């Protein structure tokens, strides 16, 4: 069993100035066991380097990004590290990782996947807006 989130800005950001595409980054779900999915993650095109984390938030409506998902329904411990510059011009940053969930996958579908980092410097795209998140559907 298998599932894909494409993980898009929804929020419009001083820092991020690239308009040939929203899409930072990409979940491929694979379920591994019985009851465990693997999630192998790759970010790229984020102005900021830093350690991003990642949740799956209850409710897959991104209509208003981040903030219409609803509340955090499973949090990953590990960390994202995004410290490899992947665009020298813009200054933009890579990342990748392994995570797993003791989640099947049908358990998975239709929420939000969410990868997100504090702002740098909010004051500069206040005030509500604290942190830089990319987020999409989880889909079959
Ligand atoms: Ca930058």
């Amino acid at each position: 069993s298998s599932a894909v989130a494409i993980l898009e800005t929804f929020q419009k950001y001083t820092i991020d100035q690239k308009k040939d595409t929203a899409v930072r980054g990409l979940a491929r779900i694979v379920q591994v066991g019985e009851n465990k999915t693997l999630f192998d993650i790759t970010v790229n095109g984020v102005p900021e380097a830093g350690n991003y984390h990642a949740s799956i938030h209850e409710k897959g409506d991104v209509s208003k990004g981040v903030e219409s998902t609803g509340k955090v329904w499973h949090k990953f411990d590990e960390p994202i590290e995004c410290f490899n510059e992947s665009d020298l011009g813009k200054n933009l940053y890579s990342g990748k990782t392994f995570l797993s969930a003791p989640l099947p996958t049908w358990q998975l579908i239709g929420r939000s996947f969410v990868i997100s980092k504090s702002l740098n410097h909010p004051e500069n795209e206040p005030s509500s807006v604290k942190d830089y998140s990319f987020l999409g559907v989880i889909a079959r």
